């Protein structure tokens, strides 16, 4: 019975369920045992590397992890790949796969699904003059490609902006929003690199008065979980880039399955 | 500005930032200061507890707190209370307030919610087999005085349950909620103790197909937060406990202000519908 792990740096996101749920979907229709190793909260990277670590000592036939670091994971990874052990790499990926090593990424394409938003954000709100991006997690390599995709579409249309670390606190990210609004009462735009920046957000669309925030921005944002499916219903919400999770999870266990059983190469798959 | 605290066991639950907003909103409205303490996940006792100690330090004109646990907050309770310190307990309540002092409380009387959610839940579900009590978090003492609620009427009734403790993390919630309906698939009533264990298993109830969860059970649950108002729209939860979480924050930091400024006694305030 062989034996693959699916490790990331976060599971509590509706987001981290659905690509947790393809893989087990996926584990069992293919007959092979999956352990999935995530941290409790939304970042801890240095315990995901402590799970890779612990994962490859027990010779896995596969591991699909995330990548979220451009330098925290390079020693863990160089090491699998001497092993001689598959790793897929799966939502986030690095930007040097020499220091890196992986074989293929499944995932959306972060830089351009950014300046996709940014385009369909501009194209379905023209009179926008000023922009809000939210990041709940400055750092994390595939924001910080999001972000960077929507900023050179706001700049190249003169839309002015800014981004803000909101983190993943509620309370916070509220608090931090309804700042910027005040100093800044005309952001016609928001952005939210991730549904844990939209669900705070979308409380106080949802009970304008309670939370003195009647300005009614335009917002936009990633991963379609279940509220922001609710926001859009409600149109509170405009668009956001679906990147399919649990494709992902379901194609990742796939293709080391795959690749054990019958000496296939996997490929990069665009989940978007 | 005078400053006031309100400290929980937890902050992610979307019922908790309406809580906050509450409170913040009084605290606006009666310019005092308002510090909100509260651990990042969504329980831990003992960071509670030093929070509350460290807040003491301060001599603040008052606090507002959670006691989840008749043990835990005993000592910091007594401490706080020599000197003089107003405290009110928020949302969960000791059994004994000789032990675990506190001037009043405000929020719902959970055994009594229990009862009746439990009684709606008969009413709107006849046919009502066997339910499953989902407890997120086992030692949390206003969610056992909900579940032993909802327990006596369904012993009353003759149906069958059973209170399995998912935990908060959310894979595990489904997973350990999929194996009890693989043992009981005739169980077709489950009742969430709270949002966090609504959430995972309302994402089963959205994409029954992709969790191989097509049961479809009557479910009940505590709190109308965003997404649990959403399910009750698509009619995949039938009835939910509001307890009034902005009610409960903006009267608690009012009457702590009333307290310091007029010289009135706060009193208890059953926050429930």
């Amino acid at each position: 019975r062989d034996k693959y792990y699916l490790i990331t740096h976060g599971s509590q996101d509706p987001y981290w369920t659905s690509l947790f749920q393809g893989a087990k979907k996926a584990a069992e229709e293919l007959k092979v045992d999956l352990q999935i190793l995530a941290p409790p909260g939304a970042n801890d990277v240095p315990k995901q590397v402590q799970f890779i670590e612990s994962a490859l000592a027990t010779y896995p036939s596969g591991i699909a992890t995330t990548i979220p670091s451009d330098t925290a994971f390079s020693k863990s990874l160089q090491r699998a790949n001497k092993l001689n052990i598959p790793v897929i790499a799966v939502d986030t990926r690095p930007k040097d796969k020499t220091k890196n090593p992986y074989l293929v990424f499944l995932g959306s394409d972060n830089l351009l699904a950014g300046k996709k938003l940014g385009e369909k954000a501009l194209e379905l709100t023209p009179s926008a003059k000023r922009a809000l991006v939210l990041n709940p997690q400055p750092g994390h390599i595939g924001l910080e490609k999001r972000a960077y995709g929507i900023k050179t579409i706001l700049q190249d249309k003169g839309i002015f902006f800014e981004e803000l670390d909101v983190g993943t606190d509620p309370n916070q990210v509220q608090s931090r929003v309804k700042s910027y609004f005040k100093i800044h009462p005309e952001t016609n735009i928001i952005f939210c690199l991730t549904s844990q920046a939209l669900d705070p957000l979308g409380q106080m669309l949802l009970h304008p008065d309670r939370y003195d925030f009647n300005y009614q921005p335009q917002v936009y944002s990633f991963d379609k979980t279940p509220n922001t499916v609710s926001l859009i219903h409600k149109k509170l919400v405009n668009y956001v880039m679906d990147q399919q999770p649990f494709l992902m999870g379901y194609l990742s266990i796939t293709q080391l399955v795959l690749m054990n059983r019958y000496q296939l190469n996997p490929v990069n798959i665009n989940t978007a």
